[PDB]
Order: C-alpha cells, then structure tokens, then sequence
C-alpha cells in the first residue's frame, strides 16, 4: 500500500506500507488542512487529530 507519510507537515512524501487502511492528520481546530499523514490508522500529538481511510494514497 502506498500512502502518504511526511512528518514534516508543510511539504508532502509518501512510502510504502503493508497495511491496507492509512491514516491523515489534521490540527483539531483546523479540520481544512490535512496537516500530516501515515499508515494504517491514528497515531498523533495533541493538537492534531487523524481519520484513516483505505486504498493507495486515499490519505490525501
């Protein structure tokens, strides 16, 4: 599964991953700015909140 990643939350990357579900993030009160990205499903820092999805580079 490809997906986006970047833990840079400016410029954007992705990587390869085994999972087949990813995840982006976005800062809590900024719902319109996905922030960072990952795979799988949620992992992050207040105040970033995640919502996964599944499918190549869904976590757009």
């Amino acid at each position: 599964r490809i997906c986006y990643s970047h833990k840079a939350s400016l410029p954007r990357a992705t990587k390869t991953c085994v999972e087949n579900t990813c995840y982006k993030m976005f800062i809590r009160t900024h719902r319109e700015y996905i922030s960072e990205r990952g795979c799988g499903c949620p992992t992050a820092m207040w105040p970033y909140q995640t919502e996964c999805c599944k499918g190549d580079r869904c976590n757009k």
